[PDB]
């Protein structure tokens, strides 16, 4: 029912190995998955950009803290939150609590308003020119946007992992970004 | 749609700021809402009024313990609860699962009983004559039930907080109640 | 309502304490208690003759680790899964994945297969012959099966409280298994 959805492509097609879909699925549950994997793809992207971007040596000018602790002394990946040397305790949870407000008030599905598909939080109030777009082009942007995060979801697993894998001995030397 | 519902009174009127009702909000959402802030509201009255008789130097009379640890005898606020003098974990464990009990058996809205709003937990068994009140005096006691609930909630709130920044060196003479 | 269904039977007749079927219980409540309830009865099951065979002298031959660490090497109990002579933490992860793999893609209903009762996970797949009971053994067969469910949760509640009272001087010869 769901085999010709967003999402499933060339090469590999429809692709449910643990049978969400499988049976008679409702349409509630595909759109709640859906939901989750494009919401889990766009913070994937996110954050795989925030690293690309640390990493090579772009920092925001300036200090974190009244005290003078400089954006550019802190370390890369999870030793920038949780660690001995992340940031300070009250900037993650201010960031925490940053993300938890769009949570509840701005990156969110407002019922009546004009969204057209799962993942469209334009609401009606943002809008770049999306009705530019005829249907097909439509598609190939929301399919560009979840195999994206898809990749990124990958990749930023990966980093993470290669970063926590480091002190245990498992230092690679990867390619492109090199080691951490 | 829920602009003149219960709790949108003066002098903010209705006061929605992280867009919760904003759209086409349905009425389950607004029940749900309404049930959370009356649960709260009720337990921060209690709450406060626990901590207005406890720090006042009302006790119960007797130990709470076989071991004679008499009640008056703990500290007050989050002290007495979790800390080094704190009340027995066996007593905070049974208060745990009594409140459990309450939840799941006696503090619940029982469908096809006779319940009249969201929050009425009366199930038709203890009623101390809420049909003797006209509809704007039952108006009006919901209305009383649900603000002074918000009041209970941001003054519990204001009092752990004040209590937990006494040992950082943040100690403020707070007015009528005083030092914590 | 639901007092004569699967598991109300002599001599406790309905058993319904903290009323959680009282008042208009709709059926998708009492279907989600069921599948609950039988899932708990299930595991406690596979529980209790998982630590009866292992506390009866019975283990795998081989070692569980590359180490050499041989399977009747291990305590048995809580002590075998998280204590300082437990099995590896790498086992303990694994066990919780394939158990987290068969949540999400196997032990599950699949909608529209020919399930006929809450707890049937059979999904049109794995028949030993469910057809050929009448009704009246069908439904002694699932009561069976829930009332051993209940009584393997006491009796895994009670051996891993038994074993858990052991350290603090609460030694029990318990009847039949003996001292754990
Ligand atoms: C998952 C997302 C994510 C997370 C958790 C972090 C976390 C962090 N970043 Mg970072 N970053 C990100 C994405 C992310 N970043 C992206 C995408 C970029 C590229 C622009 C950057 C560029 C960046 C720089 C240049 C620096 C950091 C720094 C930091 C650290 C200090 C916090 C700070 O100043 O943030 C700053 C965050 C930004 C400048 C960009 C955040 C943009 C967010 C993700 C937008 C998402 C919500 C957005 C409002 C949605 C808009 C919708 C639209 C319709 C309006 C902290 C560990 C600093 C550091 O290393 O100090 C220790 C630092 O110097 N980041
Ligand atoms: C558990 C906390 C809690 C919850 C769930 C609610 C829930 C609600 N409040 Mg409310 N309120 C609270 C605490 C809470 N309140 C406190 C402590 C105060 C005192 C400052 C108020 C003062 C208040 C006013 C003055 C009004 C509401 C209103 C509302 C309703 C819609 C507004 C909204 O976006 O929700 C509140 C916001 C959130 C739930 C987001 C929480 C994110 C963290 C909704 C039923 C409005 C209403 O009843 O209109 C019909 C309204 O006019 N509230
Ligand atoms: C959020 C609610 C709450 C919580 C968590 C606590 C927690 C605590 N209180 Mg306390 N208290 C409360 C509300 C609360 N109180 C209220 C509202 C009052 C005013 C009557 C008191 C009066 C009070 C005294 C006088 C003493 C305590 C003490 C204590 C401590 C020991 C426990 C004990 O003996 O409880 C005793 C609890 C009570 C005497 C009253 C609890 C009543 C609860 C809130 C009823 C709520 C549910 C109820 C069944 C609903 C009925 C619905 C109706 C239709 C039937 C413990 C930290 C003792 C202490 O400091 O020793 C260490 C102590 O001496 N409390
Ligand atoms: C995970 C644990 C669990 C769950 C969810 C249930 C769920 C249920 N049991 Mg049950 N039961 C259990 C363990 C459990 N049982 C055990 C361990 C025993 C043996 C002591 C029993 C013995 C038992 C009897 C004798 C009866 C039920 C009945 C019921 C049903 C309604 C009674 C009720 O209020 O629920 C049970 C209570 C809770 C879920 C509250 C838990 C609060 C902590 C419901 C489907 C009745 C039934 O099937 O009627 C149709 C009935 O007559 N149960
Ligand atoms: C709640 C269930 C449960 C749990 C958590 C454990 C946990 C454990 N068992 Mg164990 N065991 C169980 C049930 C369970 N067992 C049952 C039911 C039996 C009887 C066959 C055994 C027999 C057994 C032996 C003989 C040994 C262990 C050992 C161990 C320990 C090492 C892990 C291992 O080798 O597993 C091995 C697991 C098994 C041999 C059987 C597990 C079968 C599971 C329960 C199947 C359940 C899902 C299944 C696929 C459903 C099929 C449905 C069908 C339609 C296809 C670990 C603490 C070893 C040990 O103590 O070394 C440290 C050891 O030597 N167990
Ligand atoms: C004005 C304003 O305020 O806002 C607007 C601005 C604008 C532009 C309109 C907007 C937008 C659009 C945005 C932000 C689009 C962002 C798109 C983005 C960020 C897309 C890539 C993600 C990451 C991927 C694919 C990672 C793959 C990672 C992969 C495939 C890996 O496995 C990788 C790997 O590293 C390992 C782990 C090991 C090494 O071998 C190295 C490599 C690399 C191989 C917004 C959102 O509307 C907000
Ligand atoms: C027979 C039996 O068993 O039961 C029945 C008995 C009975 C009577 C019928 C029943 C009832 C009704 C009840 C229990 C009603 C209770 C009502 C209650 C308890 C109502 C106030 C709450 C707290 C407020 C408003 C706090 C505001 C706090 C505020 C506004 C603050 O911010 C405060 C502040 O402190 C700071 C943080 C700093 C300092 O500057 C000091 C102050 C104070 C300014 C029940 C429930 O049906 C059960
Ligand atoms: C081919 C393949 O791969 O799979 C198939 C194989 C097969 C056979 C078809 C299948 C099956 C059926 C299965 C696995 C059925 C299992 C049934 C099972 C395992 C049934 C008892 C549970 C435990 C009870 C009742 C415990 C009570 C415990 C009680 C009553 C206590 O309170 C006890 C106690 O200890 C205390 C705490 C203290 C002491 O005084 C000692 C005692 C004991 C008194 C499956 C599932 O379809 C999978
Ligand atoms: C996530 C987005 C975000 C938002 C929307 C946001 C809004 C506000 C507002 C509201 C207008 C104020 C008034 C305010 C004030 C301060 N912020 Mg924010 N802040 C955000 C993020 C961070 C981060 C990451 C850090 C940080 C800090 C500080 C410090 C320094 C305190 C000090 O130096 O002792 C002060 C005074 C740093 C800090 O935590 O220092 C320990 C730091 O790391 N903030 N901040
Ligand atoms: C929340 C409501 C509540 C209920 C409904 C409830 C019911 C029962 C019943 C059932 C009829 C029994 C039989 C019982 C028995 C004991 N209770 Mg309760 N108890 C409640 C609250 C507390 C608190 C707050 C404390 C406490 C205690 C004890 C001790 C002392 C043990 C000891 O001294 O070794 C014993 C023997 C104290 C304690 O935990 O001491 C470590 C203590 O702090 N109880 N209690
Ligand atoms: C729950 C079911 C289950 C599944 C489905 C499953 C699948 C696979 C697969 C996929 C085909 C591979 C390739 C694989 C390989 C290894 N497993 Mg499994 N494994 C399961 C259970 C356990 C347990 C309980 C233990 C264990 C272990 C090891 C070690 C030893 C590593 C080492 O000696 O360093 C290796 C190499 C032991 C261990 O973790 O040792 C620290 C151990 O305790 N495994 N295992």
């Amino acid at each position: 029912a769901f085999e010709d959805e967003l999402g499933a492509q060339a090469p590999l097609g429809f692709f449910d190995p643990f049978g969400m879909l499988s049976g008679d699925c409702t349409q509630e549950r595909f759109d709640r998955l859906r939901y989750v994997e494009i919401k889990h793809g766009r913070i994937a992207q996110l954050a795989f950009l925030g690293q690309v971007v640390t990493r090579a040596g772009i920092h925001l000018p300036g200090s974190i803290n009244y005290a003078g602790d400089s954006f550019d002394s802190f370390p890369n990946g999870v030793a920038a939150l949780f660690g001995p040397n992340s940031i300070p305790t009250a900037g993650l949870v201010q960031i925490i609590s940053f993300i938890g407000i769009l949570e509840c008030a701005f990156m969110r599905d407002v019922p009546g308003t004009g969204n057209e598909h799962v993942g469209d939080f334009r609401n009606g109030y943002i809008d770049f020119g999306w009705d530019e777009f005829d249907e097909e082009t439509k598609l190939s942007k929301r399919a560009i946007e979840l195999n994206n995060g898809r990749a990124a979801m990958m990749g930023i697993l990966g980093l993470m992992v290669h970063e926590e894998i480091i002190p245990l001995g498992y230092d690679a030397d990867l390619p492109i970004i090199g080691h951490l």
